[PDB]
């Protein structure tokens, strides 16, 4: 029993973190085989960030302008190239700790673990979700750029996020490992903002199933709803629309508890319209939306890596 | 910016997890140098749990009755002994991945990271606190016994908890790495129930200071309180008494924000009386108590967003 925001074990990712320095700018890099991946803004000064021409900044650099440090060992850069907003530094040494890995781009609503890093040294690990507005509610200070987000499946690390920046509201923005930003953001110091966010409905339903699995059933009722009537209510409370794909994804949780998805939707509809009335669900007074159906199944089954 | 329940990177502990099997019972062990530490109840059947005589169960076992598996390699047990509620299996191979470590027994209110494991394989990492009633609100299924709790301040792992059982209310109980239980609990299936739990007051104050550092002050007020008057109010909401030691520990957070501890105590008294009125603090609609003053200093910026 119990239900916590659980992150994947970070060991396989810890063995990939390095420090990348270009001039006076320092940040983190991901060392996989003989390549170090990092945010391309490492080549910018504070002045350059207002309006950078990355190809013009990069052409003026040589391999020896990049200092890469793995623990207390200096790696020698022997090549460099840019792919979207990521810089790829070819180094003289392959990482002996390179795990089996893939680069995957995730969709809004999906969760991943973040290994926060400073000066190439891991400091902590936490779980988060890609919000519908493409930002993440992370915990990052200056020096954290280059920290990565990932999921694990058996022995394979699927890297999905590389940290680039913080927005005025304190939320974060970054790219996939191919350098493509999540959301309408650019790597330049210009006026940028998080758009209006919505609640990940399929995830709230998944967490209500987790609460029923863990003994919390007070919110269940005799009612059901159609998918269209539910979506009309959800739209009014800034919840994402629930699709038939979302209903299908909730199938295994619906089968394990014996509660049909539309039956759980009628419970969520009543919670949206009335509230919790002084009660909590899994120790929370808010409807939690950063646990996917898969996260609930994995935690309530004991899947190992 | 931001504030999350952050765990220590688990790599150093992942390299120590093994599987221990005795008969049909299989659980996790911690392999440090040439010793594997695990819960002593690995030698019990379900029937034995009602009134186990561990000495009598252990004397009937030989070294080759213990199967220890590290990844896909079988370690050879060459000795065994019991220390309190932990079994120590001497193996023929020292763990080449043994990190720099210490065994520390923690106090209620202290936090640590848990590496949940099944069959010697890590499944997840999360942060938790030793509750005032000596239980932990973990997330553990059957098969997780032997999973450990730890802190990694600097490059040294301080192991503080080994998981042994789940109580009727769904909370968890275990030992330090010397096998001494936290709380009045025993590794026996008896009527055991967690005592009434209380809120870790010093930790709630630490989290209010984290909110101020991150730029929020709505909950503050123009009042102060004495330590005694604060405690009289706190205990009416099932909050732990705040001691002068707790006030001292909050010193650096008080200095960084410019808010005296007793002034933040007045804000906490008012939040307890009023609630949040539709507002949240660091994305929470409840007063969070599983972040210590040390956790806040570790995570938050050293510069207040004034
Ligand atoms: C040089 C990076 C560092 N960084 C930060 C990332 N994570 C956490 C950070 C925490 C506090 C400081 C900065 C952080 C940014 O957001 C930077 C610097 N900033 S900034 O200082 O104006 C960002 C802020 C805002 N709004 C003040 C938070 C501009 C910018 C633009 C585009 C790109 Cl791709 C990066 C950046
Ligand atoms: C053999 C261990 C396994 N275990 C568990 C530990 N962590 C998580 C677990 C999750 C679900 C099942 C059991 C878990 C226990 O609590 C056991 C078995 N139990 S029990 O099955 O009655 C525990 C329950 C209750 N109340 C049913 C939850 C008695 C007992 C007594 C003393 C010691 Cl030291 C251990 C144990
Ligand atoms: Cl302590």
């Amino acid at each position: 029993s119990g239900f916590r925001k659980m992150a994947f074990p970070s060991g396989k990712v810890e063995g990939c973190m390095v420090q990348v320095t270009c001039g006076t700018t320092t940040l983190n890099g991901l060392w996989l085989d003989d390549v170090v991946y990092c945010p391309r803004h490492v080549i910018c000064t504070s002045e350059d960030m207002l309006n950078p021409n990355y190809e013009d900044l990069l052409i003026r650099k040589s391999n020896h302008n990049f200092l890469v440090q793995a623990g207390n060992v200096q790696l020698r850069v022997i090549g460099h190239s840019m792919q979207n907003c990521v810089l790829k530094l070819k180094v003289d040494t392959a990482n002996p700790k390179t795990p089996k890995y893939k680069f995957v781009r995730i969709q809004p609503g999906q969760t991943f673990s973040v290994l926060a890093c400073y000066n190439g040294s891991p400091s902590g690990v936490y779980q988060c979700a890609m919000r519908p507005n493409f930002t993440i509610k992370g915990s990052f200070l200056n020096g954290s750029c280059g920290s990565v987000g990932f999921n694990i499946d058996y022995d394979c690390v699927s890297f999905c996020y590389m940290h680039h920046m913080e927005l005025p509201t304190g939320v974060h923005a970054g790219t996939d490992l191919e350098g493509n930003f999540y959301g309408p953001f650019v790597d330049r110091q210009t006026a940028q903002a998080a758009g209006t966010d919505t609640t990940i409905t399929v995830n709230v339903l998944a967490w209500l199933y987790a609460a029923v699995i863990n003994g919390d059933r007070w919110f269940l009722n005799r009612f059901t709803t159609t998918l269209n009537d539910f979506n009309l209510v959800a739209m009014k409370y800034n919840y994402e629309p629930l699709t038939q794909d979302h209903v299908d994804i909730l199938g295994p949780l619906s089968a394990q508890t014996g509660i049909a998805v539309l039956d759980m939707c009628a419970s969520l509809k009543e919670l949206l319209q009335n509230g919790m009335n002084g009660r909590t669900i899994l120790g929370s007074a808010l409807l939690e939306d950063e646990f996917t159906p898969f996260d609930v199944v994995r935690q309530c089954s004991g899947v190992t890596f």
